[PDB]
């Protein structure tokens, strides 16, 4: 309840921490399924320099929003592209949601105009796409076609392409990092059809964005495809720094391919900005320029690797002790098959180890996040196999 | 451009301080128009112990999602409601949004049912609306009826009663504190008629939640309804901590009546959460209990009519100076009538005072926020003088 006399700052803080007690943290080997990690230290400081700002208002904060822009221009430079035109958003979610706006009104000036069939955007989307991407069904009345996953839970890019032929089709998506298992889409063949037939792609590499460009070869595997990125001629690309590139949240960030998409971002206001929120954050601009030029390609590397080394140590141990990973690691993210995967989780969690469960596939999920230390990933064997006892 | 080699942490950051620098600060004199201000210098604390904690994975922070809980409970204890359900979202524009989401499922369900002739949800809505209604207008297909506002620039609820009456209504929206005039719609009035006819209320009072409820007599206006919260039977109601909540952004906050209201916010997955943003801060949580329990509802009190005793003096300096205030203030926000206000505004942002510009009169509107101080009204009417003489 709502008190009339105020606390001490010493009792609010103590409250606080204890609450904070019951909390895990990244560190402590008790997180093994989750996106975010440890952000890098130097951000802390950042985000107290910027704590004070307001993207929503960038008029008050010119350095602020030019740190912003150059962030974006780090992205896109990341992504072969110069001339990109974005944001730094709350997170993949807004960023998905804002490409999903873009097509919409790409289709809405086509129905103005009687170039579109439609009476809803049709987009292709792959069923291991991220939940952010009904959401935008739900709330933006989209129409979507779901692309089956081939046997490597990669998009069917022939259903694609004979999708395209057989419907008036809005837009494609294509993942660079599933959230499940880590696996790349082929964006090269999409990005080609998309071309070919005038269609907008997005590519949401939320997660695979800060790794792939960094993986060591190898890791890299014959046959997959690791292009994904504005080098493809793609319309957008969602990518997060508050994943793999160890800022605060909220660190999300969408790029389009130039400044001429900007205009279907309009909204219009009879009787009154491209973001969906309003008031924002103006550190996770800073934190993400910053930390790009702190670690360098160098650090990024470094880090990115380390973790893929983990990776596939975990994929060994798992293996030696025959249990049946999905698949071998892409990323750095690997998962079990497991026909009782709910109540093996659910063991896990009561044995202090936290993993997420797979959709597409019966299987505990891992994500080899920079927290996830050998040590870990041993005490995370033994855990398992007693529960298999 | 993205560089192999890293740099130095001091490098980089006397590089974001220089562009800190470019910025203005509230505490400096320059910032007139905005809704937010300095935060509780107790909030830097917080946003680090709560900084990597993710309210998207709630099931990892069990602690921080208690006090995001708790911070609920405080904001409905506030608003007269001892079970209210919600959530410490991105901002008011989420918080916006999330109530439209469940207006347009209430609609849905009844449209499966055959219980509605609406092709699209039909909401009333004040011309005075915040921007974000707009982009859940765009985003969600939604059918504005936008209600005219009366000589004090509140809602014509005549105009409601008759709408109602007219069409099939889906949702009545009320705002607590406009944003250009800082007014309060007859709340009670329009809960009326939405009990009366079943439709749905939803309140903003991102800005004016956290004010009205601490306003000393003295300012309150006779025939000026404050009355706007859970007291009056609406669905749901917008209050926003990082406005006169000295919270740090994102800490904004939405609240149903009760749970009743959470199977509306739900979104179907067929191939696989409330919030519109997915991964998100937990330190809002933290900081709007902490702000609510360090100053109680005494300390609260004790801003608020500090804001309100310098708004009232820079509208009596206004007058005293011949400028015309649109309106005696209702909140901390005071407006000048001028037909000229597009050009004195830039003449003002030249001299380093920036208002901002109203959209239902000719006018500049300055927010008294905390951060404002009598010396900083002073120098803003010498400065204005100036740019009239």
């Amino acid at each position: 309840n709502m008190q009339e006399k105020g606390v001490s700052e010493k009792e609010i803080l103590e409250e606080l921490k204890k609450y904070r007690s019951l909390d895990l943290k990244y560190e402590d080997g008790n997180i093994f399924g989750s996106m975010c990690s440890n952000v890098l230290p130097i951000t802390r400081k950042i985000v107290d320099i910027f704590l004070e700002t307001n993207l929503g208002d960038p008029g008050l904060f010119k350095g602020t929003k030019l740190l912003e822009e150059k962030a974006v221009a780090l992205l896109g430079s990341l992504l072969n592209n110069k001339d990109a035109y974005g944001h730094i958003v709350s997170g993949g979610t807004e960023a998905n949601l804002m490409a999903l706006r873009c097509i919409k009104n790409i289709w809405r000036e086509k129905r103005r105009k009687g170039l579109s069939k439609n009476e809803h955007p049709k987009i292709i989307v792959p069923i291991t796409a991220h939940f952010s991407f009904e959401k935008g069904r739900e709330m933006m009345d989209l129409e979507y076609i779901y692309a089956p996953i081939k046997e490597d839970y990669t998009i069917d890019e022939k259903f694609v392409k004979d999708a395209v032929e057989d419907y008036d089709v809005d837009g494609i998506i294509g993942i660079a990092g599933t959230t499940e298992l880590g696996t790349i889409d082929n964006i090269e063949e999409l990005s080609k059809i998309a071309k070919e037939n005038n269609i907008y792609i997005h590519v949401d590499a939320a997660f695979g964005g800060l790794v792939i460009p960094f993986l060591d070869d190898k890791y890299k595997k014959k046959g997959v495809n690791y292009k994904f990125d504005f080098s493809l001629g793609v319309d957008s690309i969602t990518i997060d720094p508050h994943k793999m590139g160890h800022c605060p949240i909220p660190s999300g960030g969408i790029l389009f391919k130039d400044i001429g998409y900007k205009r279907y971002l309009d909204v219009d206001a009879p009787y009154l900005q491209a973001t969906i929120l309003g008031t924002r954050v103006g550190f996770g601009g800073a934190c993400t320029y910053a930390v790009l030029r702190y670690l360098g390609r160098e650090g990024q590397r470094k880090i990115v690797n380390e973790c893929m080394e983990n990776t596939l140590y975990l994929y060994k141990k798992l293996k030696e002790n025959n249990f049946k990973p999905v698949i071998e690691p892409i990323l750095n993210i690997v998962a079990i098959e497991d026909e009782d995967y709910k109540e093996v989780c659910k063991k896990l969690r009561d044995r202090g180890i936290y993993v997420s469960v797979c959709n597409c596939v019966k299987a505990l999920a891992i994500v080899v996040m920079p927290h996830i230390k050998r040590e870990h990933i041993d005490n995370f064997i033994e855990i398992l196999n007693s529960i298999k006892r």
